[PDB]
């Protein structure tokens, strides 16, 4: 993506998309793209509880930092990220010291599994489409332990769904292109049950994140791993889900 | 209750309730209470999948089987209820019979812990205000034995919220009251998991219960225990929930 | 009570009680309610072992400090007490400068769930009554932290008896009494095995308190809690127990 | 032994041994023997809870049948025995006919880890000096199955004390001496913890079964290990226990 | 493959390949891939132990029956296959009466996740690249259940290698080649014990099925996945392993 | 053993063994068993992976070094050891500082379950004969603590089969005669795998260990204990075997 590395969610504004015979189509596509993955950030925000001034965040997987800048615009608190990508930690921060708010946000190379928050110290943190990168028991110890008690953790992913039995074709397509791991609806609420983390919400937003997909396999950026995602999606191997949790 | 035991959810229809010097208004609000209770039933059915007219769908603790005659005017599948009391039974079979329904749908005396359902035969499933009266792991062990693979299960319930540590004294007066042993979320979540049963949909739905009860405490019917009830569900240490499961 | 907050065992001494005619009859209660509660503080040293006068004793919800005053006078150990309640704190160190021993004994505001004693340096410790205000696997679990190696663990308390299945209303009505969370003898010895706690004693004391519940129902101080208590102590749903374990 | 296979408690009767120059010592011992085993049979039983004429009683490794034909003599139940010994079977069986109690004491070769009892179907069962030989999570689960809900089930054995780290020597020559597998007290409680068997009662016998050992190793049948119990009963890293708790 | 639907382990004849400019070196090379798929199959029955005539065998996940032909003419005793292809079992069986032993070998169609086989009648068993297509818990836990106890479970199968992280893109690129979900080598080794299966040997066959695979890769037939494997097998990612172990 | 503390591996070399006749033929044996111990330590240092000069190695229960001193001739790396002897520690190191090596390898008195080692700073280390000694849980726990992610444990020891059952007589003689505490293959593989151990070798070695044995029962040094070890090896009770795990 542009910003956000993530996907997004919510009906396609195609009023504002116009003639996809302009020149200005391609480009009022990105737009529309990014409209709609700041709205699933935005959606993301509003599971992380009543986050005060005083508090610290934390983004485990930040990407380009779009959603700690965020948090911090609507919140005013305190925001760390972290990332495995030397290129991605200096563009969050560049970002944050031109919006002169580098005083709050700030985003590093570390590894989520291993990072340098002590223990309890944490209000809010999340994974916004990364936590299909790591082990899930790992992570979530990981969280659970920075995390203050009654603190709370969300996560928005893809997983392939156990109803179905196997990983579909499409969930391994998948895992191929982006050389990730994939993992169960039964995987993450496991996992968070045996590392004292307890869903308050679990929301399926496939049907939310379908018009995303089907509005980017029209584009010329198009990866082609687009057709993946919609079938999968439509099929019911592969969903969309959110998971806000309490550090109990 | 007057028909379904359990409680509702929705906005009350103030207008409905028209002037509370009428005679008529402590008889307009026990419609109305039954409306917000059918409301909540109605929703705890959207929760369970496409049961099709040849699945066989199970009620733990069905009370006096106002939420089976639902499911079955609904999906027109077979439904078998269970509960302790023998009088509760005989009122919805002769319910059932009047409907000329009893052909699909029947209660019984039985345990909810010791079912006479074969492995793996029930469509889905339900507890709709009557875990709070047993242990979690061996309820949810028996819906998973007589749950079909890909089965559906869903729970509505009051449960204490372990982000705000031990059962407030609120949750024990109501425990007390009923003499029942209301559960933590996190016992909820946690017995699911050790049980086969994956989470696909979690809400609070404590906003949208909560006029039901504000209404409830303004009559004449009044247990004494509604106060408890309002009290938790705003300072947050008790609260009503939806957990719609997949048995994989 | 007037200085141990728990409860006592032993054989009431009507003698001493004389007549109830008496104006200092409600006296003469009071100190024969303060021998039993005594008698069983005693008890629960009988089972911390052989500690040396070298020994760290921490008493985990000390109340007012009578049994670390106890503990000490005894075993001439040093002894650390915990509690939520800084008057109480205040109490108990007064009663030790008083009695001169305010540099082996001390009382601090601290949850019994994060303390700060370090791994494996306490002989032994106890929770007398207290253990049914916080979740057992996490007070276990740092008993068994700051719990030297071959130290000993004891706890006396009420737990309902998993035995009769579900809470009575009984056990509830105390719970909604003190804002406390009632265990199932079930889940205390389950704590203790996933916790490194080996009981070496487990004994029933319900007969042994019985006496005490059914004295203290005869008096003017009664706070109505007492039909609870002796009730599930008799139709067995509700127990008074004592178990010694040690930390392997 | 002569009659019971388990060892004994209780303070020796020195005055009925007289002189050790009587040639009738040697005998009048071998009957203190089986007085000191009985007493401790008698004291088993006491645990078994209230056993009604209609209950099924059984042992699991069960000897000569010593302890069931003292269970019936004493409840007036039925009494099912199991061991691996077809000669031991036909005894137990021999003296059952003879006492005209065959229509209620039965053993029979069977082992004890695949028993035929249906579940839920025994109301109270024990393991007397058997539960040396086989793994205890199985032993247990078998126990667990079946017996009723709220069943008794009660074991009196030798367990090393894991308070003193790993087996002492002592504890190992036991082994060898009888090709049996001596477990930790860590074991039996973690093995019945998940089993669903819940302790009500834990009892530490070593001092009582001291004086069986002592007088013991002073007769002519001694074996040559009677000096391995009594040091590793003294040093403490043996032990001698009764563990009596509830199928819940 | 043409018989076998594994893969070989073993140096390549390429004496017996001859010349690559031959007609007939595309069928030359067919036969020595077969030699080298036979001879891991032998060396999987290697670690069957000493199956007699009398045992009962099964192959999960049999393919056409390649495994279980040899594994009758090698010990003589009966072997059961199961797979989800009709059209597989009807060719294993054809080729059973074609050699006359279709009465002690046959394939059919069912799911190796629920067999008929009853439990405790089977000697040995394995899965040979096959478990690669389900759940872990659930085939082990189904295989001991129909194990005898002291019965033998072989698996030859590829995993990814945990030592490296997370699954590499090769392992990802393969699931999708064949649909199937690759398990990491913990995930194997964690199932086995959580399922009373315990290692007797683990060898990482990776070195000696390279060379089939760098064959593989020269052929016409190819299908553009050997890439994969030779790669991960190569870097490390993905491993051939041979688990044989005892149903404690 | 006059300097290796383990036993050995291979084919006993006859031809060099010459004239049992001979005076120094009792000489000559002790010679051969030495090979045959350096054999297998060779064997153990094959399965540590490629450690490197700037790793770190530790022997847990090191004995006199023997394994300490050939791991570092052969890799360069730096070796720590540790045991519960002084007498051990002095002779470990007296015999480095005379290698001129003791910069590198080093012996100190602690207790392999308390070890001074950082977390994850260890790349590989290995209990040779010494694991029989110590909880399984404990002491693998601590080398999961100080090993690397990715780092390599491996052990060398007896255990005992769980393919026949409880632990046969033998091995309780062999425990008695160390007083020791032999463990089952099973509760090895287990706590490899609760301790995230992930064995990527698992091979017997009985049958090479067994002349060794056999050689040593015909010697004047004979202790007793060479027949249980060879007949528990014979009839397979006991087994020899080495384990190879990667820290996941
Ligand atoms: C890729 S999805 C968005 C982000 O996840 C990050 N990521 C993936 N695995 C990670 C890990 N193990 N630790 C920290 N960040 C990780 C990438 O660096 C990227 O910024
Ligand atoms: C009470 S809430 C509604 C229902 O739960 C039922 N119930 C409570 N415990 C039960 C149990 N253990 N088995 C079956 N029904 C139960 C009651 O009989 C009643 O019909
Ligand atoms: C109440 S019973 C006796 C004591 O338990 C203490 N207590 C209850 N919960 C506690 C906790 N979580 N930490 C420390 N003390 C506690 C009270 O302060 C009181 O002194
Ligand atoms: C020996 S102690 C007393 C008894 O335990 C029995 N025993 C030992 N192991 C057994 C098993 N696995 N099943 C049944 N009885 C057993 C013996 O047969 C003997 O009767
Ligand atoms: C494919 S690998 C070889 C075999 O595995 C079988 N297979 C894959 N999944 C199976 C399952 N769940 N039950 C039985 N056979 C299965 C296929 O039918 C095929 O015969
Ligand atoms: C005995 S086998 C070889 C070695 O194991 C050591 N050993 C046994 N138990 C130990 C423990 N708990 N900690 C450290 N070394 C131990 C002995 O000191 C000896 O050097």
């Amino acid at each position: 993506g542009l910003y956000h590395h993530h996907y997004g969610i919510g009906a396609v504004d195609h009023a504002a998309l116009g003639d996809p015979g302009d020149g200005g189509y391609e480009a009022r596509l990105i737009a529309e793209l990014h409209r709609l993955e700041s709205a699933q950030a935005e959606f993301l925000l509003d599971h992380l509880g009543p986050v005060g001034p005083g508090d610290t965040l934390v983004d485990a997987g930040c990407g380009r930092g779009g959603s700690m800048v965020m948090a911090h615009q609507r919140f005013g608190c305190k925001v760390e990220g972290v990332t495995l990508s030397a290129a991605q930690a200096e563009f969050g921060n560049r970002r944050a010291r031109e919006l002169g708010i580098d005083d709050h946000v700030r985003s590093r190379v570390c590894n989520m599994l291993d990072t340098p928050f002590e223990k309890g110290t944490v209000a809010a943190s999340w994974n916004n489409e990364s936590s299909m990168y790591v082990d899930l028991h790992d992570v979530f110890a990981e969280h659970s332990r920075f995390l203050r008690v009654g603190g709370r953790y969300v996560t928005v992913t893809g997983c392939w769904n156990p109803r179905y039995g196997q990983p579909s074709k499409w969930v391994s397509q998948i895992n191929a292109h982006f050389e990730c791991n994939i993992h169960s609806r039964r995987e993450y609420l496991r996992a968070m049950a045996d590392n004292r983390l307890v869903p308050q919400t679990v929301v399926d937003l496939t049907p939310e994140t379908l018009p995303y997909w089907e509005l980017r396999a029209t584009s010329s950026l198009v990866t082609g791993i687009e057709e993946a995602f919609i079938e999968s999606y439509r099929d019911g191997s592969f969903q969309y889900v959110l998971i806000a949790a309490d550090r109990v």
